[PDB]
């Protein structure tokens, strides 16, 4: 029988606009994540939060270890950035495919940066986004395409290195054998069409997925920075 990840892959893509590409990503074993830095500094965030995730992961790689790893990155990347002069931070969107015995898949999520299911053709999110926006839609106020076109989606309310605290959302992910998980930043749906974006992320190689979603980011004005990772379950 099948293994619990068949393949994965990635993808980052500064598009045409930004001046750095202040995005990261992972795909490490059973761990994927994607980190979309913000501020002066960004790029330093966010590299430097999945660096510190990567090994603390490694160290103890179960849920309280995954809990603890976020932790520890939100710790570094404060004490790096904290004095700045203005405020730097980070995303971050991890998602570890444990087996039933450690709980299951997990998703562990602060900020923006969603993490989606595809099943069966549909594309959906399954977290919920820390924004002005995001809130909004986890009120049950408005939905998330509306959220997609909100004047104030892009102000986060939770982030990771801006303060010795955070709060990230922990759950289980329901999925299972044939399902596709994407974890994207923001820059994917800036601007293109929806259905476009679902007919990349159903690209049969998860190879050419990542790169066709990046390019259908790019196509619609590459107006930020786009990372994907997408894991093809077993
Ligand atoms: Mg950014
Ligand atoms: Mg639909
Ligand atoms: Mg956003
Ligand atoms: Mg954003
Ligand atoms: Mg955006
Ligand atoms: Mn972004």
């Amino acid at each position: 029988g099948m293994a619990s990840v068949l393949s994965a892959a990635t993808a980052t893509d500064q598009g045409p606009v930004r001046e750095n590409n202040q995005d990261a990503c992972l795909a490490d074993g059973i761990l994927y994540a994607v980190a979309d830095g913000f501020g002066a500094r960004g790029h330093h965030a966010s590299a430097t939060a999945l660096k510190t995730l990567s090994a603390g992961f490694a160290a103890a790689p179960d849920r309280d270890g995954l809990l603890e790893a976020v932790q520890q990155a939100n710790l570094r990347v404060f004490e790096l950035l904290g004095d700045e002069p203005t405020v730097s931070g980070t995303t971050l969107t991890a998602v570890a495919v444990f087996e039933p015995g450690q709980g299951g898949p997990l998703v562990v999520n602060i900020g923006d940066s969603p993490l989606y299911r595809i099943r069966d053709g549909h594309m959906e999110q399954l977290t919920d986004d820390h924004s002005v926006a995001g809130e909004l839609v986890r009120m049950g106020e408005i939905t998330r395409h509306e959220a997609r076109w909100h004047p104030q989606r892009h102000l986060l309310t939770r982030a990771l290195g801006i303060g010795p605290h955070i709060g990230p959302d922990v759950f289980g992910i329901d999925c299972g054998p044939g399902d596709r998980l994407l974890i994207s930043s923001d820059g994917l749906f800036a601007a293109a069409d929806e259905a476009l974006i679902v007919d990349a992320a159903t690209s049969p190689d998860p190879q050419v997925a990542v790169r066709r979603l990046v390019e259908v980011a790019n196509d619609a004005g590459g107006s930020d920075n786009t990372t994907v990772v997408v894991i093809d379950l077993g």
